[PDB]
């Protein structure tokens, strides 16, 4: 079967880990803090095909080392992910788009905007400015919360069609 190499970006904080361990391991547990910045594999059926998903659940790195590059490097798919409660995370975005663009060597990586922890009341970053900045990107944009399932599985299966039709 086909494998995916799906790679989660974002500040600490936003939740990727918890988006990437509802899809792997289907709960969600309050702070819970992986230990390996390490990869998942998953077998699933998008759109009658079955494959393999293997996702990197990455940590900040806040200096340069070209193995973090080049782990990156093998990602075929980016979720870019923010908190919707966390307005200093959305101006985050643009640094992570610039770095997956450097290390693809390329401008149009596939790629999915993923504002999570749509769950909490406290919003600080608006849908339609997310909505703007993924259409400006050409990329779509999903609300997911980690917590009550909203949208997780739909952000990684639509950054597996994202590939697809590359
Ligand atoms: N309310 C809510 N909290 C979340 C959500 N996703 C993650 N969290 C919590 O936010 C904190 C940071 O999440 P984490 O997965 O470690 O973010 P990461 O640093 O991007 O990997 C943890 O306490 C999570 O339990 C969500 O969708 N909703
Ligand atoms: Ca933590
Ligand atoms: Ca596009
Ligand atoms: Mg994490």
């Amino acid at each position: 079967m086909t494998e995916y190499k799906l790679v989660v970006v974002g500040a600490g904080g936003v939740g990727k880990s918890a988006l990437t361990i509802q899809l792997i391991q289907n709960h969600f547990v309050d702070e819970y803090d992986p230990t390996i910045e390490d990869s998942y594999r998953k077998q699933v059926v998008i759109d009658g095909e079955t494959c393999l998903l293997d996702i990197l659940d990455t940590e900040g790195q806040e200096e340069y080392s070209a193995m973090r590059d080049q782990y990156m490097r093998t990602g075929e798919g980016f979720l870019c992910v923010f908190a919707i409660n966390n307005t200093k995370s959305f101006e985050d975005i643009h640094q992570y788009r610039e770095q997956i663009k450097r290390v693809k060597d390329s401008d149009d990586v596939p790629m999915v905007l993923v504002g999570n922890k749509c769950d909490l009341a406290a919003r600080t970053v608006e849908s339609r400015q997310a909505q703007d900045l993924a259409r400006s990107y050409g990329i779509p944009y999903i609300e997911t919360s980690a917590k009550t399932r909203q949208g997780v599985e739909d952000a990684f299966y639509t950054l597996v069609r994202e590939i697809r039709q590359h």
